[PDB]
């Protein structure tokens, strides 16, 4: 069931939480077009290992054969790192860290642009961070799940958008996948109410198409169907007394630490 985290529990995830998001600050300079997937891999592996002495959390995940995911345009996630997959100008590319320190996961997203933008590309980014720090907005004791999902898709089809329905946010701890399902949509399947010290990530999905998707070969890369662009953002928080708590926020977020309600 949902695990409720203990103030020292808390506290490890505020260290993991820092880790992951200090990959992301780190990289950037790093994004820039001719740089290989590959290489970006491995600049984020030595960090986490040599420099934080934390380890990822996703190299042998289910056989998983690398350090972060880098998903560029129409992959919708879990895109694998390659050696001969090299940035073009306007690319949009997400790279998801997920970092253990202490036995304690911090997992998040961001998505980069390379070189000039592209009108889409650019529109889409904003688009879904908005639609994720809407939902971070909502969060507090006493509400459903629910209508966090149900925000999140109203937000982002009234901008012409489509929402990704299979893959969703989930709650993070000592394990990397824990209960439950944060589902980035309105359905009646949900029905969970919010307690201070659930912890949990968002990550919301959006295609600049229509939302269909489709597994490749490899078993890990998703695409959407009709080839249209798909970005994501994610943040792990922690439910708080009056609010909630986001872990793994960056200098380059623009959304407060700490949401109160009142
Ligand atoms: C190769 S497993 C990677 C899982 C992603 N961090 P998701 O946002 O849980
Ligand atoms: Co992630
Ligand atoms: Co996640
Ligand atoms: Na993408």
């Amino acid at each position: 069931a949902i695990s409720i985290k203990t103030p020292e529990d808390i506290e490890k995830m505020r260290v993991a939480g820092r880790l992951a998001a200090e990959v992301l600050e780190m990289i950037e300079p790093y994004v820039k077009p001719g740089v290989s997937t590959g290489e970006l891999d491995r600049i984020c592996n030595d960090y986490i290992v040599n420099e934080q002495h934390a380890v990822s959390a996703c190299l042998g995940y289910h056989g998983y054969p690398k350090s972060v995911c880098i998903s560029i345009n129409e992959v919708v996630c879990h895109g694998i790192p390659d050696d001969a997959k090299l940035l073009k100008d306007g690319d949009i590319v997400n790279i998801d860290v997920t970092v253990i320190k202490d036995g304690f996961h911090g997992d998040t997203s961001k998505m980069f642009i390379v070189g000039k933008p592209t009108i889409m590309g650019e529109r889409l980014c904003r688009i879904t961070q908005e639609s994720l720090y809407l939902a971070l907005r909502m969060v507090k004791p006493g509400i459903n799940l629910r209508e966090i999902g149900a925000a999140i898709q109203k937000f982002v089809e009234a901008e012409g958008f489509s929402v990704v329905r299979e893959y969703c946010g989930h709650g993070i701890g000592q394990g990397f996948h824990e209960e439950p399902q944060v589902l980035h949509y309105d359905s009646r399947e949900t029905n969970v109410v919010l307690k201070p010290g659930m912890t949990f990530t968002i990550e919301p999905m959006v295609n600049a198409g229509k939302k269909e998707i489709r597994t490749m070969k490899d078993g890990w890369t998703v695409k959407t169907k009709d080839r249209s662009l798909s970005a994501q953002y994610e943040h792990t928080i922690v439910v708080t007394d009056n609010g909630c708590e986001i872990l793994t926020l960056r200098k380059d977020d623009t959304i407060p630490a700490i949401i109160s309600h009142d």
